[PDB]
């Protein structure tokens, strides 16, 4: 059984924690619930850590007193189809292989599934670690509770004796790097300096061997990613988000200065040997839009190239950990601002961006966002009970599973079937424009080899490559984003019509040039 | 927000609490969660209380860290039909009014419903307070969460300016007294001496004005009735049960000395100044058979009469708070031992016992009890989750709502429909014998006025009255007991056949005597 | 509330409508249910319309006496997927864009 | 629901690798007329035809087999990755040869 420690003894050194812990709703929660610090207390000084205390990061540390929220979080939605490849006729992006050729996502890009699996899915996907990590057997794919307990309880490593990234199966890639892990776990929260910069006090950084880093990590989406464990108050911990909102002064709602002030973030920094080490962002309100934007954003978490001169931008560069914090129509300017692109297309040779699930940036300025609605209202609402103490659902999933609470409470004029029909109208329309954008992108891409072999000039091909950047951006945003237009239907429509317009311009350019060479 | 108190300072006086709190699973749970002792600490010495500290008895004091158990407890089972009178052709005892005439239960005796309602249902039933207390309106009957928050949030008092028991509606009775309340609430745990004996430190006792006592009570079935708040270990608090098991040396299982030793109870007494005041019984194991037997037993909680001379036994007498802790075939001897009966039948004049829900004493010696099965296995089993932290359901209800966990886990040879069929076979058979027992009891009762009017002698009428005692006991045990024979089908069968045998003997005696007088 | 008009006055000019209306199952259904023709009657000649009467074409003009048929007609089948593009792999014509290129 | 989810995990993964194998086979097949019309030698075309045998075998086994990988998921994965590897080798061969003829 746990025995309480004297928190006042801790507070003699730890004044920042004292200020947070004594004032919030965890003021009676003893340190022993999360820390084993006996040898630390015996050896520390005011400035030196001495022996390192143990800090629990397992979700079960919170489950003892908050079983309802924990059980809700670890639920597996079996209807969220698992390991479902997006590059197939029946999924999100039928022509993805042709359009993304030259990028690691071509090796595998499945649809998302329940949060319990995020860290194991990162480790096992074919594009990440060359197939090094696998489930112990095919039965383990169901075990959300096991994944939560720890990744290495359900996975194997093909070669525990080496730590290099290499292919163990032929059709895999080795795209993973330490920055990726910040959106899968925060087990490394005390071992990683802000932004992943080199630091004397950091075990891990942007330049670490990712296989060794992986082996040190266990838990998905720790409870403390949104809740400070000392104050119990709302926060974010993700460095790139704090960098965009606070360091670069963009605010929590870059399109709305007033909302940014009412619903802002305060950066708190913790030091090692009196040098800045790590940081968190305390929130003015319990604002899920900003909590969820720790991960559901467009980002850099990878090496790339400069638009200016084509030169390599490696993991050592700050640009390898970056939140653009820009909507689709501001993105090109944002990428030019840091002089960066992701890959060169394998067929066209065009410099292209790679887009990541931009739900937060897409939600800005939408009808629901402008009306004060937030991600949690639709995806993790309050539970309704005939008799019982209300709590917030932590099962982040589609509103279709809870339409009464997610939609119909605001939309009294609708039945459930009417609300679903409204969602499907938008998704069906948006998906048709994604498919049409792919048709025109593919038509343009296929003309590049014909043009090159016909002797079309580099000047004309380069003009077409410049159009490919825009045609790609204004399409891929929408296959990357998970709502199939629902989060901002008018923006999706304008963007996809732009993609098609750009591809058509490029098709006309190339066909005319081919025809002139032939004549 | 709560601010923790210095528990070590409390322990300078409170060594008995220290020895419990420091060792169990609530060692890190600060006193401020349940006590407001600021003025107490300012004024006390180790030998003088000073200002009385406040103690919380509300269930929300526990719900804060144990929401899953609380929410399960407060659930209302709408299929448990409410306010359903037992004295009707479609319920448990069709001829109850004829058989029970002379007793307060004739005014109203409904089937039980969900635990959330126990204190409000006690206050509003027609037999208890002369109709003084009612729900604020007829809508409030659904409000389990409100009842748990407090009886007086959902009830009204017809006359707040008087405290006497009287009739406010014509067909009511005033049977309630302070002993009743010990099986509805333990809000008074610090205000009631062991057994409800008179005590200088007790606000309330067996002889209190029950209307005044009622007004001071709020919460049903407090969480601490089965769980010590300081150690978190398993216990009982009900005085009558501790008295039977420990003081009278009967043991937790009177028919099994080995099981009584393995699964025993330790009486712990708490003093006020130099004097013993209150007590609890700490359990060796988390034994729900004994936890539920705090209430689901046959008891005295009322005035009565002596079998020896017919003299009144009032609330002042220790016999007014008594657990017989005896099976149906040992009951008559247990009542003779204390020289007690409940009422004189309105028609026959016979001295009779009144039986109360004897589930615990019925369960003894049954096949399931002999195999180490306990109440919780069928009525509050562990929850089964595909992914999640297991906890124990606290919704104490029929196994029919959870047959997978409550029966089929042990009975793999059966489908749900087969298990239900086996339960119904027993209940149908038992109920047929209850109805036959009532037929023969009513036939006997109806002969008494005929016999008296025909000039049958008092010696013969007295012989028939002695038979009425047994015919009554061996029938009413089973209408009082809630399983309709399921908890012990062979015992129900043997007892009900005995009831019918006794009634037939009395019918023959009376018919022969009537016929001889005529013739 | 509607007030009936003298249909025989209308029929003095409108012999084609008379032949149809007097014989079928709407012979008792007054013109006012669908037409507002007061100024028309005051200004028309046998050959010239005069002021144009109002003619109701809303479906609710029939719904007053035939609510069952109207309610059946306006039902929305939510299972008939809305705004679903045919030129996609999961619909009627996966290669429609290539095959129909040049058409709106 | 857990057992069905386990089946669907394997079928979904296998089907994605069948679709990717078809993408690479189709890409190789479409280069044959371009190569022939560009004057690529019979020797190079015959090398590509030898690769086509393997690319075809290690794909078609899985469209022919009815379990979409469930009957032997590790074998399906190894085979389909081989198909894709063979098609990629053939695509590279043909593209390089076409490009040399054009230059
Ligand atoms: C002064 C002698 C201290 C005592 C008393 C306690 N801690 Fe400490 N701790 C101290 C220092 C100088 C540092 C390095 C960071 C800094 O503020 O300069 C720490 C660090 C920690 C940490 C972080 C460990 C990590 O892996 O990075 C934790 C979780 C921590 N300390 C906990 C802790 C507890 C629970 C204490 C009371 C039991 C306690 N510390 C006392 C200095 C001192
Ligand atoms: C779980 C409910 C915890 C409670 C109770 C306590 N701590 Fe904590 N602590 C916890 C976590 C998950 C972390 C990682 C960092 C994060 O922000 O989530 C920490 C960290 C610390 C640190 C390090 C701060 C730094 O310099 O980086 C310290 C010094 C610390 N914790 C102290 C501390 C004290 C003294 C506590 C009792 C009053 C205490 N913590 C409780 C989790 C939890
Ligand atoms: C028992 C020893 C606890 C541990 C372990 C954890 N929490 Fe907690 N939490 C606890 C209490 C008694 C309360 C106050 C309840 C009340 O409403 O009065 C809380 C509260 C929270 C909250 C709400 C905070 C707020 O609204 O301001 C959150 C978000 C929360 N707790 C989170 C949380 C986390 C993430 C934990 C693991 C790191 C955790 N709690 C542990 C008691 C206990
Ligand atoms: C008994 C006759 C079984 C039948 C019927 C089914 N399964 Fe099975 N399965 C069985 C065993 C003994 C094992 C090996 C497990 C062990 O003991 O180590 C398995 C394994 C699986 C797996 C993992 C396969 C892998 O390649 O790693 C899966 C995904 C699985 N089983 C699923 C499954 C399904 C869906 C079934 C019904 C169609 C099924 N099994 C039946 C034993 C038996
Ligand atoms: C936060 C800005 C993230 C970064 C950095 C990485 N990922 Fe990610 N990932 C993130 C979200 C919000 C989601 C769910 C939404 C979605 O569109 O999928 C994911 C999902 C994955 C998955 C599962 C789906 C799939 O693509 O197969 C995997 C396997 C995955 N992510 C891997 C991965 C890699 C290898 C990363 C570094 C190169 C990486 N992620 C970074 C959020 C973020
Ligand atoms: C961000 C992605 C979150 C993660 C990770 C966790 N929680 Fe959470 N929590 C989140 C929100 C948006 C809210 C509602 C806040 C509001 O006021 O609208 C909560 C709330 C809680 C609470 C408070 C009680 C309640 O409303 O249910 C608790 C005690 C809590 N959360 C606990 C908790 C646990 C145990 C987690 C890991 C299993 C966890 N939270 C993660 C957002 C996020
Ligand atoms: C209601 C007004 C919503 C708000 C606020 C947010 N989302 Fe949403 N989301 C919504 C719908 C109707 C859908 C389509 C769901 C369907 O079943 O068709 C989505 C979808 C997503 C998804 C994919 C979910 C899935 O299909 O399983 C994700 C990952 C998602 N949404 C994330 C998300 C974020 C991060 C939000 C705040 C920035 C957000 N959503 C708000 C409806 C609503
Ligand atoms: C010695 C100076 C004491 C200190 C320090 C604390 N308590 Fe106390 N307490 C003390 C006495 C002499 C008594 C009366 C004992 C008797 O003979 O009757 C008490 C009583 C209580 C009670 C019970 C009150 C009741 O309703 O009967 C409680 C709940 C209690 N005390 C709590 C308590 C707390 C939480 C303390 C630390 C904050 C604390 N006490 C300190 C003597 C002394
Ligand atoms: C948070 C501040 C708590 C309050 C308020 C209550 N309980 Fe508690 N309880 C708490 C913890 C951290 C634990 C240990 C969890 C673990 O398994 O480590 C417990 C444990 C219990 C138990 C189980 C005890 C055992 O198995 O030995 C019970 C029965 C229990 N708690 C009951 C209970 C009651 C009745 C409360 C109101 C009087 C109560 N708890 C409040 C945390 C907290
Ligand atoms: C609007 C036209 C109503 C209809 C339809 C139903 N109820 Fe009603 N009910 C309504 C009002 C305005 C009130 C009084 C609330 C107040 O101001 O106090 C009620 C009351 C009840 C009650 C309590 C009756 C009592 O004597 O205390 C019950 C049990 C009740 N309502 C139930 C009920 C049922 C079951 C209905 C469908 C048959 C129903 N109501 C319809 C308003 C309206
Ligand atoms: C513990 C030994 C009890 C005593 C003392 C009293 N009651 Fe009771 N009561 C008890 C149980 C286990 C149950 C549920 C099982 C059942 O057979 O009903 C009840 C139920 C009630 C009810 C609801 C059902 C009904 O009879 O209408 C009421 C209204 C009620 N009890 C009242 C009551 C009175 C007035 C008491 C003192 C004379 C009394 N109870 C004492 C357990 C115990
Ligand atoms: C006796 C009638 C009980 C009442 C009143 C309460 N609980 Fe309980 N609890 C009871 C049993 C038989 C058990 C299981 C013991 C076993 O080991 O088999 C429990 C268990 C708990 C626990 C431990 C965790 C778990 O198993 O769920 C906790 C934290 C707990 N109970 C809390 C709790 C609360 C909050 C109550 C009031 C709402 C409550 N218990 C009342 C029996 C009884
Ligand atoms: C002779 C003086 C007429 C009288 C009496 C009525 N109508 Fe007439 N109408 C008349 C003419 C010459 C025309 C033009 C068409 C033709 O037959 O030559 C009309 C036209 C109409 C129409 C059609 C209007 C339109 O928008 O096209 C309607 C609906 C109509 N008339 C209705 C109508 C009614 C209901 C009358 C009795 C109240 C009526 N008309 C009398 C000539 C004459
Ligand atoms: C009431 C004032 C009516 C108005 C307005 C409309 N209709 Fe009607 N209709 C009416 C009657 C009394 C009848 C006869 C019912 C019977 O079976 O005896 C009808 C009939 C029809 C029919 C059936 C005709 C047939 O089978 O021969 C149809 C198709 C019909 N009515 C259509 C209809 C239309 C389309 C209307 C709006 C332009 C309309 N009716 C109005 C009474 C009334
Ligand atoms: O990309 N995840
Ligand atoms: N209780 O009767
Ligand atoms: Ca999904
Ligand atoms: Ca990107
Ligand atoms: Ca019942
Ligand atoms: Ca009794």
């Amino acid at each position: 059984n746990l025995k309480p420690v004297d928190a006042m003894q801790c507070f003699d050194c730890h004044t920042q924690i004292e200020d947070m812990h004594t004032v919030g709703k965890h003021a009676t929660v003893n340190c022993v619930h999360c820390h084993d610090a006996t040898e630390h207390v015996e050896t520390a000084s005011s400035r030196r850590m001495g022996e390192r205390p143990v800090t629990r990061m397992d979700l079960e540390a919170c489950a003892t007193c908050h079983t309802a929220q924990f059980n809700s979080f670890v639920e597996v939605r079996h209807e969220s189809h698992p390991r479902l490849e997006k590059a197939t006729p029946t999924s999100r992006s039928p022509m993805f292989d042709k359009l993304i050729a030259g990028h690691g996502f071509a090796f595998e890009h499945a649809e998302p599934r329940s949060h319990a699996f995020m860290l194991v899915d990162h480790f096992v996907v074919d594009r990440a670690y060359g197939g090094r990590f696998q489930f112990k057997n095919w039965q383990k794919v169901t075990d959300g509770m096991g994944a939560v307990r720890g990744a290495w309880t359900v996975l194997t490593d093909a070669d525990p004796e080496s730590s290099d990234q290499r292919r163990f199966l032929s059709q895999t890639a080795t795209a993973a790097n330490p920055v990726c892990l910040n959106c899968k776990t925060q087990d490394h929260i005390l071992d990683w300096a802000y932004m992943g910069d080199e630091h004397e006090a950091a075990k891990w950084s942007r330049t670490s061997e990712v296989v060794e880093f992986a082996r040190d990590l266990n838990h998905p989406l720790n409870c403390f990613m949104c809740h400070d464990p000392h104050s119990a108050g709302p926060r974010v911990v993700r460095d790139g988000l704090i960098n965009a909102v606070v360091d670069r002064g963009l605010g929590t709602y870059p399109h709305d200065p007033v909302k940014s002030e009412q619903q802002g973030m305060t950066k708190v920094t913790f030091q090692r040997g009196r040098e800045d080490f790590r940081a968190i962002g305390l929130l003015d309100t319990a604002d899920s839009n900003v909590m969820c934007a720790q991960c559901h954003v467009e980002y850099n978490c990878n090496p790339g190239y400069q638009l200016s001169d084509g030169s390599r931008v490696g993991m050592d560069d700050r640009r390898a950990n970056h939140f653009f914090w820009a909507n689709v129509f501001d993105y090109k300017e944002a990428a030019q601002e840091i002089d960066f692109f992701d890959f060169r297309h394998a067929t066209t040779g065009a410099a292209l961006p790679k887009l990541q699930h931009p739900e937060a940036e897409t939600f800005w300025g939408s009808v629901h966002e402008r009306n004060g609605v937030a991600c949690a209202d639709c995806h993790m609402p309050k539970v309704q009970l005939e008799n019982g103490k209300v709590y917030t659902s932590h099962s982040q999933r589609t509103p279709r599973d809870m339409m009464g609470q997610a939609c119909l409470n605001c939309h009294a004029e609708w039945t459930e079937d009417q609300a679903l029909y409204a969602i499907d109208y938008i998704k069906n329309y948006t998906h048709g424009k994604i498919v049409k954008s792919e048709y025109w992108l593919a038509k343009m891409i296929d003309l590049f080899p014909v043009a090159k072999r016909a002797g079309v000039s580099e000047d004309v091909l380069n003009q077409a490559r410049e159009l490919h950047y825009d045609a790609h951006l204004y399409w891929e945003w929408w296959t990357a984003e998970n709502s199939v237009g629902f989060h901002n239907p008018d923006q999706a429509r304008e963007s996809l019509m732009t993609s098609i317009s750009k591809s058509k311009e490029a098709v006309s350019l190339l066909n005319d040039a081919i025809d002139a060479q032939v004549a």
